[PDB]
């Protein structure tokens, strides 16, 4: 019940597959291979047609540092039949030749059509993941369900120490963010070849999950929110699931400087006259070897990530906060939200971490180097010891997997997404009181015994089709409503207007069979002495 297609564009021909009203191009490769004297280097564009491509399989993932099966037991017991969310789930094919995307598009397409383009970027901690296990099918028929056909674009981006590598010798060789560059230069691509699939290059929506979701904030931030290219801008609007600002101290800091000073020790280049250099005649595998023998996010230090986007002065010029802050970042229309329970999966390994002095030296230990015991312990007070306060929220006596834990969980999830979107929102409302925002809470996973609605469950409502629920078509309409028209309420007709945020700081609270609007000022003492004090919690 399928045939393959074939498309000619600027830079090479792809051939695709066409099943169930779908035509699909994966490993469209968009630059080229970050290998030999290229790793470990900015991305750069083919200079030449790259011939007829086999695109008919699925691409290949970039290197990847899994999760810790040793560490994660528990977890990943917690999560049970949830196992099978892509965040948990195992990349194949991996490669250092993995600078590629996937398109997708409706049956019918062809270099005529100009639909718009929803671009999406994989969660992954930065430091795994791939777009193999995003798949546009499901959302592209809903798409064309509703009277609103569009592009599926997702791409990979070096992650890990292949991709987030920090110190003074990659700040100098102007090797700083190569993730975010691999981000930026598929949306040039993008740019450049779209139209040839039936795009219209200026109707592109960025879209992206935790990792994700902090890159697509990057990519409104970059280059002091230059988001234009060819004189035209590279997207139109965004949408934030789980993450958006990440207040960071600079890529040649001491906890950048000292992962790499690891990694270059354990690779066998300590000492040489040139480290950097060296680290580029490794071998593959010595190499992974030492970017990965670092902590990862299943692991103690959980949420005190080994990398992420640091500021470099030039592709991030300051830390993101400043960089709202300062008005400097593209201000695209934005739709952002979190998951109600977005700590509760962090907070299961640090098991020990059972009180506001333990907790606060966990801070001062892995996390915020900038702030004072005073000041952490007068945030952490903040949050009530009492175990019907933390997270999962508005459980009760119930899910206090050890002593503390509602309470830490809280508090991971409130600092890195839910409180810090708030953040975000009333900044952004401040510089840019034009640009318009809607948000919303997600609560479908009510009752998840010690997880709650916790982090990614929202990927479950979005790629597997529309759910037998309130939840899965409420979501997917406001969005693809969202990329066709740059308003969630324009498009097909929804049965509940989704308020602007600025207007009464008013959120969406979308639960399992029901929306209702609520106010964006729960735990209202805790986020102001957040908002207050953002510069202290750099990470
Ligand atoms: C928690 O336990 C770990 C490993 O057992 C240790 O590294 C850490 O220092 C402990 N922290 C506290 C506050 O006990
Ligand atoms: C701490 O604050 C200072 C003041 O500018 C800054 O230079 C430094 O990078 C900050 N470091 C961290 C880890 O926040």
């Amino acid at each position: 019940e399928f045939t393959t297609v074939n498309v000619n564009y600027p830079e090479g021909e792809v051939v695709g597959v066409s099943v169930l009203g779908i035509e699909s191009f994966r490993g469209v490769p968009f630059a080229q291979p970050p290998v030999g004297n290229l790793r470990l280097k900015p991305p750069v564009r083919y200079t030449e047609n790259i011939g007829t491509k086999d695109t008919t399989g699925i691409g290949p993932s970039c290197p990847q540092m899994y999760l810790s099966t040793g560490n994660g037991e528990l977890l990943f017991q917690l999560v049970g039949n949830l196992i099978n969310i892509p965040l948990f789930q195992t990349a194949t094919l991996s490669s250092e030749d993995c600078l590629t995307l996937n398109i997708q598009r409706p049956a019918g397409t062809t270099s005529n059509s100009s639909l718009p383009v929803l671009f999406w970027i994989f969660g992954g901690g930065f430091e795994l993941g791939t777009n193999q296990y995003y798949d546009g099918i499901d959302l592209l028929t809903e798409g064309i369900s509703l009277g609103e056909p569009f592009i599926f674009v997702a791409i990979n981006y070096r992650v890990g120490g292949f991709g987030f590598l920090g110190g003074k010798e990659i700040k100098a060789d102007g090797s700083s963010n190569l993730g975010l560059l691999d981000q930026r230069i598929a949306l040039e691509w993008v740019a450049d070849n779209i139209a040839s699939f039936g795009g219209d290059p200026s109707k592109v929506t960025i879209w992206g999950e935790s990792a994700g979701s902090i890159s697509v904030f990057d990519q409104m931030a970059l280059y002091g929110g230059n988001n234009k290219y060819k004189g035209k801008a590279l997207f139109r609007g965004g949408i934030m699931n789980s993450g958006s600002v990440v207040p960071a101290a600079p890529v040649d800091g001491v906890k950048a400087q000292a992962i790499y000073d690891h990694v270059v020790s354990e690779a066998g280049c300590a000492g040489t006259s040139d480290t950097l250099a060296c680290l580029r005649t490794v071998d593959y595998t010595k190499f992974l070897t030492a970017v990965n023998s670092v902590p990862g996010i299943v692991s103690y230090s959980s949420i005190a990530l080994s990398y992420l986007p640091r500021p470099d002065g030039v592709v991030l010029i300051d830390s993101p906060e400043e960089i709202v802050k300062n008005k400097q970042y593209a201000a695209v229309p934005m739709i952002i939200g979190d998951q109600e329970d977005e700590g509760t999966l962090f907070a299961v390994l640090p098991n020990n971490i059972t009180s506001t002095a333990k907790i606060v030296q966990y801070f001062q230990d892995l996390y915020f180097y900038n702030a004072t015991k005073e000041q952490l312990t007068a945030f952490v007070n903040t949050y009530p010891t009492d175990i019907t306060a933390g997270s999962p929220f508005n459980t009760g006596i119930f899910n206090e997997l050890y002593p503390g834990f509602k309470r830490l969980a809280a508090i991971l999830g409130d600092m890195t997404f839910t409180l810090a979107r708030r953040a975000f929102l009333q900044l952004c409302s401040e510089v840019n009181p034009d640009v318009p925002s809607w948000s919303y809470l997600a609560s479908y996973d009510y009752g998840f015994p010690f997880l709650g609605t916790f982090h990614a469950t929202d990927i479950l409502q979005v790629f597997y089709g529309v759910l037998p629920n309130y939840a899965s078509g409420s979501i997917q309409k406001y969005y693809i409503n969202f990329v066709t028209t740059g308003d969630p309420n324009k498009g097909a007709a929804v049965d509940i207007q989704w308020p602007q945020w600025s207007a009464k700081k008013n959120i969406l609270q979308i639960y399992a069979t029901k929306a209702v609007i609520v106010a964006d000022n729960f735990r209202a003492k805790s986020y102001e002495y957040l908002y207050n004090n953002i510069g202290i919690f750099r990470i």
